[PDB]
C-alpha cells in the first residue's frame, strides 16, 4: 500500500534553505539547549522549570498547547508526570507527529544531565517551532488539513530496573487517552478521502520520535515497513544536502551516512511502543548502536558534537519542509 499522503519532493531552492544554518540560528539553537541541560528527575523543580519553559517557548509561537497531568504509582512511590502537547493548528484533521521525552534519568551512581537523552532532542523540536514559525503559520491558513504536532513525554525513563510497568509512563497514559477520547472526520477541518477516525489517536499520521541525539555520527536505520516511504525521505534529504555541500564534515569530499538505506533488526522499547500497539505508524530516529556515553554520567554537554547536531537540524528543517510543503 502507498503512504495516504503524496509526497512532493523539496524543490532544490527550499533544499538550500533549510539547510543553511546562519551564526545566529547556532547561537539561538544553543540558547534553547542550555535550558535543557540540567537534571530533570520526574519530581523535581529543575522538571517543572523545564516543562515551563517548554510550555511558554510554544504559547510565546502562537501554538495551543495542553498538558496531560497525572499521577502513577512506581517503584518510588506516587509521582506526578505531565506530558506536553504543543499542536499548531488544532482544527486540523492530520498531524505530523514530532516526539521526543524531557524528563531525565535518576541515576544512581550521581547527577545526570541526559544531554543526548533527550536535551538534544528537546531543542531540535523547540528549534523547529522557531526556525520555522513564519513559514508554519502560513501552512495553518490553507485549510489543506494538516498541522504539526509536537509532544514531549514524560516519565520515559524507568525508577529501577526497565520493566513494563516501570517506564514510559507519559507515553502509556497518553496513548490510551487519546484512545478514549472518540471523534469523527466531521468534527475534524479537511480530513483525507479514505479516512478512518474514530479517536483522536487516529489523527496520528505519522509519530517521528527523536532520541539519543547529539553525538557524534549516529547511525540510523528504517525500523518500520510500514513507514519506509516517509524514512526513505529521510534518507533522500540527507543525501541532497551531501551534493550541494552543506554538511558540516571533518574534511572535504565526506558525506553523512546517517541514515542507512536498509532496515535492521532491532527492538527498542521507547515512547513509540504505546502508539505502535494502536497502529500509529512510526518512525524511530534513534541511533543504533546508542551513544557511547548513554546512561553514564558522561553523558553530558561537552560530549555532545555540534557539527552533527547541526547536520541533523538541517535534516529534520529540510523534512518538516517536505513534509508540510512549507
Ligand atoms: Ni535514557
Amino acid at each position: 500500500l502507498k503512504w495516504p499522503r503524496d509526497l512532493r519532493p523539496l524543490a532544490h531552492h527550499d533544499l538550500l534553505y533549510m539547510g543553511q544554518i546562519s551564526e545566529e540560528d547556532r547561537g539561538d539553537f544553543n540558547a534553547t539547549l542550555r535550558n535543557f541541560l540540567v537534571p530533570r528527575v520526574v519530581g523535581s523543580q529543575k522538571h517543572r522549570e523545564v516543562r515551563e519553559f517548554i510550555v511558554r517557548s510554544l504559547k510565546d509561537l502562537d501554538w495551543d498547547v495542553e498538558e496531560d497531568c497525572f499521577d502513577g504509582q512506581t517503584p518510588h512511590g506516587i509521582k506526578p508526570f505531565c506530558n506536553v502537547i504543543a499542536t499548531l493548528n488544532p482544527s486540523a484533521c492530520h498531524r505530523l507527529v514530532l516526539a521526543c521525552h524531557y524528563d531525565s534519568l535518576l541515576h544512581k551512581e550521581g547527577t545526570f544531565i541526559g544531554a543526548t537523552d533527550s536535551a538534544v532532542p528537546c531543542a531540535q523540536l523547540l528549534y523547529l517551532a522557531r526556525s520555522l514559525n513564519g513559514k508554519l503559520q502560513n501552512q495553518k491558513t490553507r485549510g489543506d488539513g494538516l498541522t504539526l504536532q509536537l509532544v514531549f513525554f514524560d516519565g520515559e525513563e524507568a525508577f529501577e530496573r526497565w520493566s513494563s510497568h516501570d517506564s514510559l509512563y507519559g507515553s502509556r497514559h497518553l496513548a490510551q487517552k487519546w484512545h478514549e477520547d472518540r471523534t469523527s472526520a466531521e468534527r475534524l477541518e479537511s480530513c483525507l478521502e479514505r479516512s478512518e477516525i474514530a479517536n483522536q489517536i487516529d489523527r496520528m499520521e505519522v509519530m517521528v520520535l527523536l532520541d539519543l541525539l547529539g553525538a557524534e555520527n549516529p547511525r540510523f536505520y528504517s525500523y518500520f515497513g510500514e513507514t519506509q516511504p516517509v524514512y526513505r525521505r529521510l534518507v533522500n534529504i540527507e543525501s541532497r544536502l551531501n551534493d550541494a555541500g552543506l554538511m558540516e564534515l571533518p574534511r572535504r569530499r565526506r558525506r553523512t551516512n546517517y541514515f542507512s538505506n536498509s532496515s535492521t533488526v532491532g527492538f527498542i522499547e521507547d515512547d513509540h511502543i504505546p502508539f505502535l500497539k494502536r497502529s500509529v505508524p512510526i518512525v524511530h530516529i534513534i541511533p543504533s548502536p546508542f551513544p557511547d556515553v548513554w546512561h553514564t554520567l558522561d553523558d553530558n554537554e561537552q560530549n555532545l558534537h555540534h557539527p552533527t547536531i547541526s547536520n541533523l537540524n538541517k535534516i529534520f528543517k529540510a523534512f518538516v519542509s517536505e513534509y508540510l510543503q512549507l
